[PDB]
């Protein structure tokens, strides 16, 4: 998928996160912002259209998204320790990973 | 170990995984793949023995094994839910990365 | 934290695993090593205080809190299995990357 409809899977399930009540719910949302996020890392950006594949920006924003994937990651192992509210804490504080690369390169 | 031999061990346990017919098989092989994945990141391959060990292809080098350990941690988590034609099909996409680091750099 | 207060959190619970009987108190211990390691990712050590933030020493003294976190996840995985005794080889071998980054940077 490209990058403007895995950011809506990426918005949409954070959502699904803030409202659900048991970690079933939450694991199912984090798994489909993992593989979002998983597909968005191989994009290009507008902002970087130009830029060498080789270059620090591009390379940078890879490692946004391994930083967001690693978070979704442990918010997952506490979903998968039924620890919902840590877990929808975790996933809250994604949102600084989201706006930091959006700063940067939306 | 050194790389050819870690390539050899990615490459039976990939095999091991395919033919399995529960996840502590897949579990089992997956496992091995995350050790000698480990190991081969520190290699220089011999394509790129001279480039200085700061160089951008060292360091893209590095991270395809960051990427190849990180899929192996996604199906070895498949494989702890039991889940074993879902970690069977997400070994069989690990390929993916083997190829294209053989692509570039073996 | 600053970095010196997250250092001395990972070499405080790094004893903490080496005297524990069981899963439940290295696992304490490791969850609260991966937030001191991602709580430090984001520092600037005193011997890189002028270059680039963009620079090959910074992004490398990063990927080493990525190898660092890497391996306390493999080694929470080993104690949610219950292999208290892997799970503290996992965490005895770690001191390597601890050491690593220290002769370079500290
Ligand atoms: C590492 C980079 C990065 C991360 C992390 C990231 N984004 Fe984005 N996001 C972008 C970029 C770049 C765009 C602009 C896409 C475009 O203009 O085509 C974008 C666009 C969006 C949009 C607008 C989509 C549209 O229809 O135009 C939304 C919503 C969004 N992001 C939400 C999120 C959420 C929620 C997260 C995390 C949970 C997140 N983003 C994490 C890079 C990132
Ligand atoms: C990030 C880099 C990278 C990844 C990922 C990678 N390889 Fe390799 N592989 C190499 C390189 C480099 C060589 C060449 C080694 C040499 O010539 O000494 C190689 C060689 C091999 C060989 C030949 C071994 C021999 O005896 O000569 C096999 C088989 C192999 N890889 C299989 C795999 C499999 C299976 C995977 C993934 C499951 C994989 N590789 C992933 C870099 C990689
Ligand atoms: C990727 C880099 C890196 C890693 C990994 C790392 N350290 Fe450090 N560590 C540093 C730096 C830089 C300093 C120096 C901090 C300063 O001078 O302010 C330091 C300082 C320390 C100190 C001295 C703290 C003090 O009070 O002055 C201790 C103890 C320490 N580290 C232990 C550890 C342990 C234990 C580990 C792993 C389990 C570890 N370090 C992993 C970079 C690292
Ligand atoms: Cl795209
Ligand atoms: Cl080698
Ligand atoms: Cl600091
Ligand atoms: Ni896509
Ligand atoms: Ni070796
Ligand atoms: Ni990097
Ligand atoms: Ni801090
Ligand atoms: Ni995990």
């Amino acid at each position: 998928a490209d990058l403007e409809d895995n950011m809506e899977t990426l918005n949409d399930n954070l959502k699904v996160i803030e409202k659900a009540d048991n970690a079933a719910q939450v694991k199912d949302a984090l798994t489909k912002m993992a593989a979002a996020a998983a597909d968005a890392w191989s994009a290009t950006p507008p902002k970087l259209e130009d830029k060498s594949p080789d270059s620090p920006e591009m390379h940078d924003f890879r490692h946004g998204f391994w930083i967001l994937i690693g978070q979704i990651h442990a918010a997952l192992h506490l979903a998968n320790e039924g620890k919902v509210k840590e877990a929808q804490a975790a996933a809250e504080q994604l949102k600084c990973t989201c706006n930091a690369c959006h700063q940067k390169y939306r």
